[PDB]
């Protein structure tokens, strides 16, 4: 709309950085029943959720608060030394608060990934944007569950947690079956013992190869036992045994959480 001045295209809808030719405000402008669905999102305000400032419907643009960097760019920029654990823990804690908030309002993100988590110079991290990467997709979605729950967001976050720690994607699948098999090779092929009802899932196949589960100590070293304990609960196969965001916030891992400030090059 004529109320903004596209400053730069910051990412392919397409996201532009823009200045409100009126309020001088700089914002992120995203060019995209869905109406009222998005208006409700405009009421979902939390410090760890990128603020949806306005919805301009004209012949659909979403006006968001502008943050200078996403986690993917930050992880890439910290690949040599990695993100300090104190900061990893602070980010995980804040994202869990954001999810606890979203989930309490029966709202799911459904597609969390490093590129959708934005950070600022003060140490805050926020959930944004509530081929397409499958690396963070929960197994129940991959198995064709049509009515998945808030637990799909915990799975995705557990994945990002593992990636921040190891500096390598946990399950970099490049197809739906490769994604599923990478999860199986690491966490063990699921069965009725660990996931009641799993064999009845739409895309479950008795012909799936049976891989043995690997120890977490080999998956996210050098994360401490509290960290591995939390991650394990965030990656349970059964969406119902998977830890909720609220309970996760009470895990011993966060007993000594702080809010460090990252060093960013804007
Ligand atoms: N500086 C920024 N401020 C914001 C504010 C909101 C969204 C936002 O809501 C959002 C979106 F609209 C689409 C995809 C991912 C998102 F996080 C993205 N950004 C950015 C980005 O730099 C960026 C990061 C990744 C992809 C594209 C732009």
């Amino acid at each position: 709309m004529e109320n903004f001045q596209k400053v730069e295209k910051i990412g392919e809808g397409v996201v532009y950085k823009a200045r409100n030719k009126l309020t001088g405000e700089v914002v992120a402008l995203k060019k995209i029943t869905a109406i009222r669905e998005i208006s409700l999102l405009k009421e979902l305000n939390h410090p760890n959720i990128v603020k949806l400032l306005d919805v301009i419907h004209t012949e659909l643009y979403l006006v968001f608060e502008f943050l200078h960097q996403d986690l993917k760019k930050f992880m890439d920029a910290s690949a040599l030394t990695g993100i300090p654990l104190p900061l990893i823990k602070s980010y995980l804690f804040q994202l869990l608060q954001g999810l606890a908030f979203c989930h309490s309002h029966r709202v799911l993100h459904r597609d969390l990934k490093p590129q959708n988590l934005l950070i600022n110079t003060e140490g805050a991290i926020k959930l944004a944007d509530f081929v397409v990467t499958l690396w963070y997709r929960a197994p129940e979605i991959l198995l064709g569950c049509k009515y998945y729950s808030t637990a799909v967001d915990i799975w995705s976050l557990g994945c990002i947690f593992a990636e921040m720690v190891t500096r390598r994607a946990l399950f970099p699948g490049d197809s739906e079956i490769d994604q599923l098999f990478r999860i199986f090779r690491t966490l063990g092929t699921p069965d009725e013992v660990v996931w009641p009802g799993v064999t009845s899932m739409p895309d479950y196949k008795p012909s799936f190869p049976k891989w043995a589960r690997q120890d977490f100590s080999k998956v996210v070293p050098p994360l401490d036992e509290d960290g591995r304990s939390l991650l394990s609960q965030m990656l349970h196969y059964d969406p119902n045994k998977r830890i909720s965001a609220k309970a996760a916030l009470a895990h011993p891992f966060f007993q000594d959480v702080t809010k460090p400030v990252p060093h960013l090059r804007l």
